[PDB]
This record gives C-alpha cells, sequence and structure tokens, in this order.
C-alpha cells in the first residue's frame, strides 16, 4: 500500500492491547439476563483474542435471552439490542430466515420511521444510531427494508442532522455510513442508489473533518466507529488519517482509557482490522490468542476531594467529598449519599449504570441527565467508569435531548 490508501493501525503495543482485552474477560461470566450484551460476543469474535468455552457458553445465553424478550423477559428490549444480537449471530456465522426477530426488527424500524414523520420533522422513539444499526444488522442477515425507511436515514446524513454548532456526533454519522455500505454490497435499496454511494462519499469526508489535531474522529469513543467506517474501503488519505488514530488510541490505552466493556468491545475489531461489515461473510476459524485473567491491583490508599454540584433540582445540591484515589463517579455519588439528603438512581443498560434519578428528580421524556466537569465540559465516560481527580467539580444536570 505504498500510495497510503487502507486504513491501518500498525504496531500496537502487544501489552496494551493484551490488557485491553483482559478487562473483558471477567464479564464472560456475569451471564444473566440482566448484564448480557451481544456486542461483548462480536467485538471478542472479531478481535485477535478469544475466551475458548467461555464464548460458546455467553452465546447460548443470548440466545435465550433474546428468544425470550420476543414480542418470561424482564424488560422491554430495544430495536437496537436485538440488532447487536443479530450481529453476535452472525459472528457464530449462523444466519436467520419467516423468521420472528427479523419481523420485530422491521417493525421497529417501521415505529422509528412513523415517529420521524414524512417531513422528517419528527424524531426517532431511540435514537439515529439505533435505526442505522438496525438497518445495517438487517442487511448483514441478507434482509432488506423499505426505501420509505432507508429514506429517512439518507436525508438526515444528506442535510447534516449529526453535525451541532460545528460538532460532528461522529458515532451515529460513522454507523449510517456503515449501514449504506452493506446496502451498497448487496445493491439494496436499488432507486436510492445515487443517494447511498453519494452518503458513503459524504460520511467518510465528515469522519475525516471531525479529525482532531491529536488523532481521534470526534472524540476518543468514537474513533472505533469512524475507523469501522474508514476501513471498509480504501482511499485518498485514509493511510495517513488513521496512522494519526493510532497514536491517539495507544496514548489512550497508556493513560486508562478504554475500561467500559461496551467501549472494548467497538475497540477490538478495529485494531485487528475488523468491522462490523466483515459480518456479512465472516470467517469463523479466525486466529485468536485465548485470553488468561490479570492480576488485580493494589489497594489504593490515597484519596481525592470532588465536589458533586446538582443545580437542576430545588434548593440546588453543592457538597464536596473525600474517595479514594481512582474511584468512580458512582462511588462520589454513594459517598455523597452516606453523607445524608442525597439520593439517585440508575437503570440498567449495555453501556453500564445509566443515570436516570437525582434527588427524587427523574429523567422525563426527552431528558437526560448529563455529567459534567465544571465548568460546563462533558464527560466522556458514565458513572462507573469516569475516575474523578482531585479538585474537580463534577455537575449532574437535567438537560433536553
Ligand atoms: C444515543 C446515545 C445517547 C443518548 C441516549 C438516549 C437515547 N435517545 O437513546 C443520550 C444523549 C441521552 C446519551 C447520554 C450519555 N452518553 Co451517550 N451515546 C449514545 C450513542 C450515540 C448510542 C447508544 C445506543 O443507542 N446504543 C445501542 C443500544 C442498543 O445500546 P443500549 O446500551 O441499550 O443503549 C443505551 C445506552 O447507550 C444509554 N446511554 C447512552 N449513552 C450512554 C453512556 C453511558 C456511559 C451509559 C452507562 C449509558 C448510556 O442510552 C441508550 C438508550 O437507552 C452512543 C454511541 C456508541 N458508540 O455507543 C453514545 C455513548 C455511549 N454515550 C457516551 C456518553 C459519555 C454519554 C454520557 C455519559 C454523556 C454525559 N457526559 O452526560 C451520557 C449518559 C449519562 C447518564 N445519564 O448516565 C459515550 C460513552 C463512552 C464510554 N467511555 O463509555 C458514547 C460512546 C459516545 C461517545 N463517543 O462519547 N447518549
Ligand atoms: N441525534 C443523534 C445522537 C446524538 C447524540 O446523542 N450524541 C451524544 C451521545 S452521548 C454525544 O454527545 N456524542 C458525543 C459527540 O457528539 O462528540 C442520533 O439520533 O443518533
Ligand atoms: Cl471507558
Ligand atoms: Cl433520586
Amino acid at each position: 500500500d505504498d500510495k497510503g490508501e487502507f486504513c491501518v493501525i500498525p504496531k500496537m503495543d502487544g501489552q496494551l492491547v493484551e490488557k485491553l482485552g483482559q478487562r473483558l474477560l471477567p464479564w464472560m461470566d456475569r451471564l444473566s439476563s440482566e448484564q448480557l450484551n451481544p456486542s461483548i460476543y462480536v467485538g471478542l469474535r472479531l478481535s485477535s483474542m478469544q475466551a475458548g468455552t467461555k464464548e460458546n457458553l455467553y452465546l447460548h445465553n443470548l440466545k435465550l435471552h433474546y428468544q425470550q424478550c420476543l414480542l418470561g423477559c424482564q424488560t422491554k428490549i430495544s430495536g437496537g439490542s436485538l440488532a447487536l444480537y443479530l450481529l453476535a449471530l452472525r459472528a457464530n456465522c449462523e444466519l436467520l430466515g419467516g423468521d420472528r426477530m427479523v419481523s420485530q426488527l422491521k417493525w421497529f424500524l417501521e415505529d422509528e420511521k412513523k415517529a420521524i414523520g414524512h417531513h422528517h420533522e419528527g424524531h426517532p422513539h431511540t435514537s439515529y444510531y439505533q435505526y442505522g444499526l438496525s438497518i445495517l444488522a438487517l442487511c448483514v442477515h441478507r434482509k432488506r427494508v423499505h426505501d420509505s425507511v432507508v429514506g429517512k436515514l439518507l436525508y438526515a446524513v444528506e442535510h447534516d442532522y449529526f453535525t451541532y454548532q460545528g460538532h460532528l456526533s461522529v458515532d451515529t454519522e460513522a454507523m449510517a455510513g456503515l449501514a449504506f455500505t452493506c446496502l451498497e454490497r448487496f445493491n439494496f435499496n436499488s432507486d436510492l442508489r445515487p443517494r447511498i454511494t453519494t452518503a458513503i462519499e459524504t460520511v467518510r469526508e465528515k469522519i475525516l473533518k471531525a479529525q482532531a489535531p491529536e488523532g481521534y474522529f470526534g472524540n476518543i469513543y468514537s474513533t472505533p466507529l469512524a475507523l469501522q467506517m474508514l476501513m471498509t474501503s480504501p482511499g485518498v488519505g485514509l493511510g495517513p488519517a488513521c496512522l494519526k488514530a493510532r497514536k491517539s488510541l495507544l496514548l489512550s490505552l497508556q493513560d486508562g482509557a478504554f475500561q467500559n466493556p461496551m467501549m472494548i468491545s467497538q475497540l477490538l475489531p478495529v485494531l485487528n482490522h475488523k468491522t462490523y461489515l466483515n459480518l456479512i461473510s465472516p470467517d469463523c476459524q479466525a486466529p485468536r490468542v485465548m485470553l488468561v485473567p490479570a492480576t488485580e491491583d493494589p489497594v489504593h490508599l490515597s484519596e481525592v476531594s470532588v465536589t458533586l454540584k446538582v443545580s437542576s433540582v430545588l434548593p440546588p445540591y453543592e457538597r464536596t467529598v473525600s474517595v479514594f484515589a481512582g474511584a468512580s463517579l458512582e462511588d462520589v455519588l454513594n459517598r455523597a449519599r452516606d453523607l445524608g439528603e442525597f439520593t439517585y438512581g440508575t437503570q440498567a443498560s449495555l453501556s453500564g449504570p445509566y443515570l436516570t434519578s437525582v434527588l427524587g428528580k427523574e429523567a422525563g421524556d426527552r431528558e437526560y441527565w448529563q455529567l459534567l466537569r465544571v465548568p460546563d465540559t462533558p464527560l466522556l465516560q458514565g458513572i462507573a467508569d469516569y475516575k474523578p481527580k482531585n479538585g474537580e467539580t463534577i455537575e449532574l444536570r437535567l438537560v433536553k435531548m
């Protein structure tokens, strides 16, 4: 590739990548319906690493869970979650399909298309991220959806719906590009083909323009999906752009990034030069090294002082607490709660605990609790993974989606 047209990530530190995989390994034993994440299975299968027989047991439990929750299930499965399960099936070389899951995912897309409306003036009940992910998951199972469904996602890309105040929301843009790439390879939605092929170029160009001087695309956690999109096909400047991203990824791993299992599961494929598009026709005898358990570090003795602020409740709340150095924001919330007259609530997600209430105020429709480093810098990690530094002030703020 003397011309530098292929997006590659060469010469990654072997032990940083091993340790990244070892962070997923313990999660292979968390098999309850409340903790299963099909993206973990996909990410491991597309990676240079494996967990042996634990993978087969994980897939067995995924199958029982998604089969039980088709419309003894406990919580309603979103379209995107079912889509990730479809990706897990392809990672084991299994093909669906009148399949009930295929139909359920198609009807999810129909519901979201209706929410968006004929004038693209509405919004999905979930997100354009889940919309694109669901189109992609159907496509890799060789299943087409109606042009009217695909048109909504094309329109959003064509009208730059995922750029806000000049900043591209890279993850959703990249996911849309992955879906479009799959449609193009099957020649699905052929009446939309010129739009599809241009939109692939638009996504790639917008991703490249979102590259920061440091080398990440948007932010370090959007970079895995951005790299998937760039790796689907060679292009001018991709070699050089992806070498900058390599530098950013290495520095981030050295600095302790990528603790979150969902994020690890998005990064592992691209470190192995694979993407979700490999799930059309995947190698199911891929070369992968067995992971072994990491050794856990000694107890952290130092402490950090962190101020927790909530101004979207009446009366507002502010308290400085101390926790062990390396404790999470969740630990800070727990310490504040222990000190009295502070409460919070969460719900499970495939990314871990999602903050849903603070001081008795539950996020309503189209609202969420945003986590910020004062002043006004949104955190890049959620409560379980963000580790506050001494002297930081963290704000919880209820905002409109
Ligand atoms: C859509 C989305 C949101 C929406 C979710 C609501 C909706 N309308 O669906 C909104 C805008 C509310 C949101 C909020 C946040 N998000 Co967000 N989000 C995403 C996105 C684009 C897609 C998620 C999705 O649908 N996945 C597919 C479905 C099937 O999976 P799921 O687990 O069932 O989806 C749920 C969770 O993702 C959850 N949620 C969304 N984001 C986050 C982040 C964390 C850490 C957790 C625990 C949960 C959570 O909401 C989804 C719907 O219920 C991802 C992109 C990505 N690369 O994954 C980023 C992403 C997951 N979010 C991220 C972050 C950091 C946040 C926030 C912490 C930002 C902040 N500073 O407040 C908050 C969450 C705080 C809290 N209250 O706990 C990061 C996480 C990185 C990491 N290291 O883990 C990502 C990767 C984006 C990025 N590149 O920065 N998010
Ligand atoms: N509107 C988009 C989602 C945009 C979005 O919620 N982006 C959040 C996700 S946490 C974000 O701030 N992303 C980081 C960024 O844009 O840099 C969709 O429908 O998929
Ligand atoms: Cl992380
Ligand atoms: Cl609460």
